[PDB]
């Protein structure tokens, strides 16, 4: 029912999930001069190197690459968290131009996209209980840019064709998350919200620094994606963002000086 257009977009979503008028919503505005390095922040440690990708999937909004998490194989820790988090899946929001797309701003700059990272607290047991939990779930948000093709995304890019439409998915085992990190993991991090219905204020917000470069031909192919399912009216994909929520009571921490 909710969506990205003029009827069902996001400043429609309270009609559905009043809590998208709630205290700790995302995505915000990081104003970089506004931010505090924060010394008590650990280094981000990401163990993603026995990953196991098991499906890719057009979910209708956005595309999705799922992982095997009944095991600690790709787990975040450290940073501002405090346990061990399983990565779950990942997507990306991105825009029709390269000037908007990602849904944190720096600075009020848009960037063409935004990967999320998704990962979830294990001492909840399941992703389904952590998602009503304060400090459920852990997002690492990582910008992009366009430029020179990022190889580890190449993958993705290719298999795309093979899930257009709402609701197709394909096999994708073997993919390399680290593939898909910048070569900094420097960070801000504050507490929020899933940024797409049903917005619940569960996420610890890490969003790094440094964006990822992707050449034009690679975005251009995310935006041949199509939000109906087959035997539809053609809409494609493009815009799945929303936009940036007041800060409210809320400071974001930097970890770097
Ligand atoms: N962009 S995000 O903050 O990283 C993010 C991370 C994990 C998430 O699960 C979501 N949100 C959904 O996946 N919503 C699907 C749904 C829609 C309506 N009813 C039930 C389920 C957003
Ligand atoms: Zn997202």
């Amino acid at each position: 029912h909710w969506g990205y257009g003029k009827h069902n977009g996001p400043e429609h979503w309270h009609k559905d999930f009043p809590i998208a008028k709630g205290e700790r919503q995302s995505p915000v505005d990081i104003d970089t001069h506004t931010a505090k390095y924060d010394p008590s922040l650990k280094p981000l440690s990401v163990s993603y190197d026995q990953a196991t990708s098991l499906r890719i999937l057009n979910n209708g909004h956005s595309f999705q690459v799922t992982f095997d998490d009944s095991q600690d194989k790709a787990v975040l820790k450290g940073g501002p968290l405090d346990g061990t988090y399983r990565l779950l899946q990942f997507h990306f929001h991105w825009g029709s131009l390269d000037g908007q797309g990602s849904e944190h701003t720096v600075d009020k700059k848009k960037y063409a996209a935004e990967l999320h990272l998704v990962h979830w607290n294990t001492k909840y047991g399941d992703v389904g209980k952590a998602v009503q939990q304060p400090d459920g779930l852990a997002v690492l948000g990582i910008f992009l840019k366009v430029g020179s093709a990022k190889p580890g995304l190449q993958k993705v890019v290719d298999v795309l064709d093979s899930i257009k439409t709402e609701g197709k998915s394909a096999d994708f085992t073997n993919f390399d998350p680290r593939g898909l990190l910048p070569e900094s993991l420097d960070y801000w991090t504050y507490p929020g919200s899933l940024t797409t219905p049903p917005l619940a204020e569960c996420v610890t917000w890490i969003v790094l620094k440094e964006p990822i470069s992707v050449s034009s031909e690679q975005v251009l192919k995310f935006r041949k994606l199509n939000f109906n399912g087959e035997g539809e009216p053609e809409e494609l994909m493009v815009d799945n963002w929303r936009p940036a929520q007041p800060l409210k009571n809320r400071q974001i921490k930097a970890s770097f000086k």
